[PDB]
């Protein structure tokens, strides 16, 4: 019955698939090149974007509300520091949105305005899953790429705002618990929950 233990059950095939896309194989070892990690944090930007607008959006939203947390979870401030590390300070007249990141924009702004219930789906892969792995996949890059340990470049990967990580995630597993939905609502948050995972290797199947 619980929202949790159903999107916990019912999404571990896609989310073993997903950590271990071609990609992310490469990552944990670590490999990639900086032009990869680039474009990588190029298409996070673009996403994160979209998805943090529409919850801002649904900030007061009775099937939402409990679980928004911009100080402790958001990445566009993040993602925007890296950006410009990388890019420079006119990052944003240099990129462009590519073209798998833009599909699924174009899914997390439908449903931000259209079935708000479902952002749920998209808030808990994302953030529960960068959250768990944030402080390794950090050092993995730095190493790989021979960044600054002062963080420049990384970011994205620090949870400044969180002073531990598997507390934190409990309260966030009590809120999504806690949220007043019926049970068909929760098995379509669920196949949300999957398309997350989908929608998110193909962007990272692409140069
Ligand atoms: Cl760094």
């Amino acid at each position: 019955a619980d929202l949790s233990e159903l999107l916990k059950e019912g999404t571990k095939e896609a989310h073993d698939r997903a950590e271990n896309t071609q990609f992310v194989k490469d990552f944990l070892k670590g490999n990639i090149k900086k032009e990869l990690f680039k474009l990588a944090t190029t298409a996070l930007y673009f996403t994160y974007s979209a998805l943090e607008e529409e919850m801002e959006r649904n900030k007061d939203h009775p099937a939402f509300a409990p679980l928004y947390f911009p100080m402790e979870l958001h990445r566009k401030e993040a993602l925007t520091k890296d950006m410009e590390y990388f890019f420079g300070e006119n990052w944003e007249e240099q990129v462009q949105c590519p073209k798998a990141a833009q599909k699924y924009v174009e899914r997390i702004h439908y449903i931000g305005q259209n079935e708000p219930e479902l952002l749920v789906a998209h808030a808990y892969t994302r953030y529960m899953g960068d959250l768990s792995g944030g402080q390794v996949l950090k050092k993995v890059a730095q190493r790989a790429l021979k960044l600054p340990s002062t963080g420049e470049g990384t970011q994205f990967y620090l949870f400044e705002n969180v002073d531990n990580a598997q507390q934190f995630k409990q309260l966030y597993r009590a809120r999504m618990n806690a949220l007043d939905l019926n049970m068909k609502t929760k098995e379509r948050i669920v196949e949300e929950a999957n398309k997350a995972f989908e929608y998110n290797m193909q962007i990272f199947n692409e140069l």
